This record gives structure tokens, C-alpha cells and sequence, in this order.
């Protein structure tokens, strides 16, 4: 009679529509436990994410509402698209949980990063990342927090970005991964579309080095890794800085910065055949153009898509697909609950 049923995965309770069977865990973290399942109605495997009272506080609520709203604005194969959204609760007063359903992928990009990838797969993953970012930008969405843990991949090299980036305080075991954020974000500068190119360069470089490029306890540590490796930025960059942050950055110890042959030596690249020698030099060239502190000097998304390392995959239908409510302010728990509930059941 009832449309739903409940099972215990890990230690969370999943109450899902009966069409979804054989729930197995695949991931946990920030704002959602996730299960794989078989969708008996679509005859395909899916991933199901549980949002446990997303309205419980501002940080959870703004992200839940935003990503439920934004996913109807984008339509692109390298960007999340939902198959279903539902709550097992019946009225607003009973509402607690939201369940999101998408295609089941094969792996997280963190997993792929730990592998040895030929140039064809690396360049195809990066090409798809840039296509998705370009689609987001065309829809007026600048991500600012692109990171591998929110990117998923299938065995055939196809890739999807799962989140929409930045707009806090969390009272939980949770901690935010900040290593892929641009200097604009680290330093509070304001930004344009190519803020996301930095994060792609951080992902790129980690595929080559198999180590996080700019680790650190906080932005303090992080900034130190940035300047130690790329060198202190030019005065032209300093002048963009708010006057207090400028003082801190200018008074940091001055480093000259390593060249990119030394940051990404030949050893890290496939370079036995002439084809692979050439691709290694094209890869390091692209790296040197997106790991650039000053956004005025950093390569754009469009130019990155024309780079010789990337454009071997080009095709008009992928990079330029037709683009498409609103982003809201501070609300109470009660108000967020109703906003999310109403978006859940359009
Ligand atoms: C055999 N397959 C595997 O081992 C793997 C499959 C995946 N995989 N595939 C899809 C997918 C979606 C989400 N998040 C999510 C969701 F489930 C539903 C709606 C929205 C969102 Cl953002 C997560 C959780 O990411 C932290 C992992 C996911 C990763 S490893």
C-alpha cells in the first residue's frame, strides 16, 4: 500500500520509494549519506543522496535550496542532472528529509587522480571539466570551490561535476577542503570566471604529482605553499588587494618561485614516444598558464579549451550548449523548511 520502505545502510536510515532496491553504501561526508541502488522502473543503477533536515541551519539550508534551484537551470552532460527528488514525509509539518537521485557513476575523481593516466585520458577529463565550467559560467554560475571529491567518473572516461560552489559555521565533525580554491578566494579579492581555472590547474597538477599542490591547516599554511612554489606575485597583483590583506601578503617572506620544469619534471610524464614527449611539454605549458596567481595573467576558460593539450577533443555541441528561482537571503529555520519543501514538490 505505502509507496516507501526503510532500510539501515551503514548507520543511517534510508526511507526510499519501493522502485529503488538493493541499497549499498558508496560514500559519506559533508551534507549527505549516499547509496547505490537499482531502479526497477528505469531498469538502471542510481545513486541516492539523503539530505537529513537540510533546514536545520543556515549553511545546510542555503546550499540545499540553492542546489535544488540551480539544477533546473543547467542542462549539460558534464553537470549533475537529477532523475528524481522526493521526501517520504507527507505534509510540511512532518517534513524532514530530502532524497536526491542521479545516474550511478563508477568512481570519484580522487580515485582517478591516484592512478597513472595516459595523456588521452588526462586531457579528456580536463576537457570535460572545462566544458562543464563553461556551461556553468554561461548560466551565470561561477563555482569558486571546484574540487575532486565533488567530481565523479564512469569507466568510459565520462565525467560529471556534482555541486555548484560557494555562496558560515558548522557544529559538526565536518571540515571543508580548501586546497583547490584560487588566491582570489584565499585572500578575499573578488573574482571573475577564470577563478575556476585555478582549481582545474590544481587538479591537473595533482594528477601529475600525485600530491596535493597547496596543502595546509588553514589559508595561512596554504598561501605559504602557493608562494613557495610559484613565487611572490608582482606589485600589479598587490594593488588589487584590500589594504589590510595587502600588508600581510607583502610582509610574507619573499620567494623567487620554481620554474614549471622543476615543479613538474619530465619524470612525472609519459615521455617515451615522440607523441608522449610532445604531450608532456603541452601539459606543462597548460599547467604554467592556469597555475598563475594573478587572475589578470591567468588563462581563460575559452583559451584553455583552445590549448593544444585540450582541443583534440573539441566539438561545438559540447562547449556551447544553450543556457537557460533567484538566490535568496537570510531566513529562519521555519522559512527555509517551507522554501525547500515547496521546491521538493514543485
Ligand atoms: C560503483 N560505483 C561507485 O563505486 C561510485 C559511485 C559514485 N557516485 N555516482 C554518483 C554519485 C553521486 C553522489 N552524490 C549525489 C547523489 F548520490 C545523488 C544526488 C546528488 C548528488 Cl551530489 C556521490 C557522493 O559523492 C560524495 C557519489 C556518486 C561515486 S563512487
Amino acid at each position: 500500500d505505502n509507496q516507501f520502505y526503510s532500510v539501515e545502510v551503514g548507520d543511517s536510515t534510508f526511507t526510499v520509494l519501493k522502485r529503488y532496491q538493493n541499497l549499498k553504501p558508496i560514500g559519506s561526508g559533508a551534507q549527505g549519506i549516499v547509496c547505490a541502488a537499482y531502479d526497477a522502473v528505469l531498469d538502471r543503477n542510481v545513486a541516492i543522496k539523503k539530505l537529513s533536515r537540510p533546514f536545520q541551519n543556515q549553511t545546510h539550508a542555503k546550499r540545499a535550496y540553492r542546489e535544488l534551484v540551480l539544477m533546473k537551470c543547467v542542462n549539460h552532460k558534464n553537470i549533475i542532472s537529477l532523475l528524481n527528488v522526493f521526501t517520504p514525509q507527507k505534509t510540511l509539518e512532518e517534513f524532514q528529509d530530502v532524497y536526491l537521485v542521479m545516474e550511478l557513476m563508477d568512481a570519484n575523481l580522487c580515485q582517478v587522480i591516484q592512478m597513472e593516466l595516459d595523456h588521452e585520458r588526462m586531457s579528456y577529463l580536463l576537457y570535460q571539466m572545462l566544458c562543464g565550467i563553461k556551461h556553468l559560467h554561461s548560466a551565470g554560475i561561477i563555482h569558486r570551490d571546484l574540487k575532486p571529491s565533488n567530481i565523479v567518473v564512469k569507466s568510459d572516461c565520462t565525467l560529471k561535476i556534482l555541486d555548484f560552489g560557494l555562496a558560515s559555521f558548522m557544529m559538526t565533525p565536518y571540515v571543508v577542503t580548501r586546497y583547490y580554491r584560487a588566491p582570489e578566494v584565499i585572500l578575499g579579492m573578488g573574482y571573475k570566471e577564470n577563478v575556476d581555472i585555478w582549481s582545474v590547474g590544481c587538479i591537473m597538477g595533482e594528477m601529475v604529482r600525485h600530491k596535493i599542490l597547496f596543502p595546509g591547516r588553514d589559508y595561512i599554511d596554504q598561501w605559504n605553499k602557493v608562494i613557495e612554489q610559484l613565487g611572490t606575485p608582482c606589485p600589479e597583483f598587490m594593488k588589487k588587494l584590500q589594504p589590510t590583506v595587502r600588508n600581510y601578503v607583502e610582509n610574507r617572506p619573499k620567494y623567487a618561485g620554481l620554474t614549471f620544469p622543476k615543479l613538474f619534471p619530465d619524470s612525472l610524464f609519459p615521455a617515451d614516444s615522440e607523441h608522449n614527449k610532445l604531450k608532456a611539454s603541452q601539459a606543462r605549458d597548460l599547467l604554467s598558464k592556469m597555475l598563475v596567481i594573478d587572475p589578470a595573467k591567468r588563462i581563460s576558460v575559452d583559451d584553455a579549451l583552445q590549448h593544444p593539450y585540450i582541443n583534440v577533443w573539441y566539438d561545438p555541441a559540447e562547449v556551447e550548449a544553450p543556457p537557460p528561482q533567484l538566490d535568496e537571503r537570510e531566513h529562519t529555520i521555519e522559512e527555509w523548511k517551507e522554501l525547500i519543501y515547496k521546491e521538493v514538490m514543485n
